[PDB]
C-alpha cells in the first residue's frame, strides 16, 4: 500500500466535474477546482489546469498528472511548513502517509490548526491522539474515512485499507 493507493481509495476517480462532499467543484481524484458556486468559474479553472478546452471532462491520463502533482505539493508543503515538518520527521513512514492523507484533503493550513493533535503526535501518544483528532469537523463531516486515517495514526499499520 502506498500513498498513491490510499488516497485513491479516499478519494475515488472521476473524470467529470462533481461536486464535492462541501458542494465545491472538484474533478479526478479530489482534485478541487474551486470553492465558487459557479459552473464556469469550474469549468474555466479545468481548462486552465489542463490547459485544454476540456469541456468539462478529463481522461484517466489527465486524472493522475493532477494527482501526482497535488501529491507532491502536499509533501512540500508539509516539509516547508514550520508546525508540520517536525511532526513529519518524528514520524514512521505509514503514520506520515496518514499525516498526507489530511494535509492533501484540508490544506496545510487546516492542518496545522490541530494543534494539539499534532503535539501527542510528536510524543508518540497513539490513543490520546486518535481521540482528540475526533474532536473535529472533519471528522464529523467525513467520518469514515476520518475513521481510516485516524486508526492508521492509531496503529502505525494499513489494516483499516484493508
Ligand atoms: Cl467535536
Ligand atoms: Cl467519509
Amino acid at each position: 500500500m502506498n500513498i498513491f493507493e490510499m488516497l485513491r481509495i479516499d478519494e475515488g476517480l472521476r473524470l467529470k466535474i462533481y461536486k464535492d462532499t462541501e458542494g465545491y467543484y472538484t474533478i479526478g481524484i479530489g482534485h478541487l477546482l474551486t470553492k465558487s458556486p459557479s459552473l464556469n468559474a469550474a469549468k474555466s479553472e479545468l481548462d486552465k489546469a489542463i490547459g485544454r478546452a476540456c469541456a468539462g471532462a478529463i481522461t484517466k491520463d489527465e486524472a493522475e498528472k493532477l494527482f501526482n502533482q497535488d501529491v507532491d505539493a502536499a509533501v512540500r508543503g508539509i516539509l516547508r511548513n514550520a508546525k508540520l515538518k517536525p511532526v513529519y520527521d518524528s514520524l514512521d513512514a505509514v503514520r506520515r502517509c496518514a499525516l498526507i492523507n489530511m494535509v492533501f484533503q484540508m490544506g496545510e493550513t487546516g492542518v496545522a490548526g490541530f494543534t494539539n493533535s499534532l503535539r501527542m503526535l510528536q510524543q508518540k501518544r497513539w490513543d490520546e491522539a486518535a481521540v482528540n483528532l475526533a474532536k473535529s469537523r472533519w471528522y464529523n463531516q467525513t467520518p469514515n474515512r476520518a475513521k481510516r486515517v485516524i486508526t492508521t495514526f492509531r496503529t502505525g499499520t494499513w489494516d483499516a485499507y484493508k
